[PDB]
């Protein structure tokens, strides 16, 4: 038994605020706006796994009108999630993510947010993969106005 | 034994149109537009169906031009889908769908969309799983200009 | 076991380059722009299957930086990295594939483009799906600015 999921966010990049992506604080002179740490690549995990055990999204479980939320650690969350997924019965098969931000660079973080992300799903970090793309200038995220992500996450009893 | 499937689809919010989501209708005073009903959700989780299966896309077998499509009910189309997928020899193992959109809020429809969509894949409800985010404003979908659906799917034999 | 993968990628159109989508030059006014042929879901395709084994993306096997990857043809990129794929033990399982674009219409080059991929990952057609869809007008690839892709893949030991 085999479950699958997907997770999808975005956050707008603002100048008064960290970038955390993955886990990670990247030096950078934008960050990401949101009520918690708004880190759009944890965020998008912690949905892929809610999403594979039918238990709906981060808003059910750590809703924004809820000031526990408020400045929150979304390690800590992913944990929560992580949490749920092994009551179920589940341990992690795989995932894979794309960060969609036409800056900063990703590439010297990566190594770092995969490490971070499998220790949040109990995993080895050869289940974990981070990748990265711009949009070529195009769209929202072209114009730096925000960071997206995606996640799919394969599942598996254990 | 198993297969993925993934689907998107965007339709465009305008008034006078109904808004139909995952089977369930709305009150809102837009809807999406569309030959058919133009339900976003629908037509996602049933193109994700049939690229599990190899069989191309709904343009293939429900194309614009068909007298058949205009008003079409999605959940029929759905269900159309469904049969090709058992012929196949599969069952649903789970799917997991996201709606991008502003607005409106999605949450309050949540369960009623699952169990529909459950009912069309001749599943149970706890096989599927729907969510909903925005786009925080950026793009399109935070423009409100139209809405957005992705979806993930498992399926095995049986 | 099995493992899944996800790929996205974007290219600008912009006149004077040819068009090559699936490894298949289509006749248009505008191609994509890359150093590579910049075929989007050729490279869609390939980072799915790194993401499939935790091999990063193409970026860290075929840098833009890379004398080699100027006019490289995509399809040989895929061959290689299916080689890393086939090196880690696994096999396909089945992949399904979406073109995002607002034109040219994809339809009649579609059955080529799934015999392309099937080459390039050693498998049947029947294992392979592609689909393309429109964003009805709306952002970047509704103002043919650009083309997307996404695909998702399942692959398995063997
Ligand atoms: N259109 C929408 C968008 C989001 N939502 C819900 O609201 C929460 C907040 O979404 P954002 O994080 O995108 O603002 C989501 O996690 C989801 O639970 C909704 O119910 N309808
Ligand atoms: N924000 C980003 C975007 C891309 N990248 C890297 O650059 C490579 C090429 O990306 P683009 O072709 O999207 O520009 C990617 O495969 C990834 O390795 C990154 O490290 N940080
Ligand atoms: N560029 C495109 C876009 C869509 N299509 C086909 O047209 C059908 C309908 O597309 P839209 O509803 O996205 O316009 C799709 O289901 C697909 O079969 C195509 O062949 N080439
Ligand atoms: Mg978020
Ligand atoms: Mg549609
Ligand atoms: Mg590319």
């Amino acid at each position: 038994m085999f479950r699958i999921g997907q997770g999808f966010d975005v956050h707008q990049l603002v100048e008064g605020r960290p970038l955390i992506i993955g886990g990670i604080e990247i030096p950078y002179e934008k960050g990401l706006l949101g009520h918690s740490d708004a880190d759009v690549l944890l965020h998008t995990v912690a949905d892929a796994c809610l999403g594979a055990v039918g238990e709906g999204d981060i808003g059910k479980h750590f809703p924004d009108t809820d000031p526990e939320f408020k400045d929150a650690d979304s390690f800590k969350l992913l944990q929560h999630v992580w949490g749920i997924v092994k009551q179920k019965g589940y341990v992690l098969g795989n995932i894979d993510c794309t960060i969609i931000a036409q800056k900063p660079k990703m590439l010297p973080y990566i190594e770092d947010m995969r490490k971070r992300i499998a220790e949040g799903l109990e995993a080895d970090v050869s289940q974990v993969n981070v990748k990265a793309t711009t949009t070529e200038k195009l769209g929202f995220t072209g114009r730096a106005e925000g960071i997206a992500a995606q996640a799919t996450v394969l599942i598996q009893k254990g």
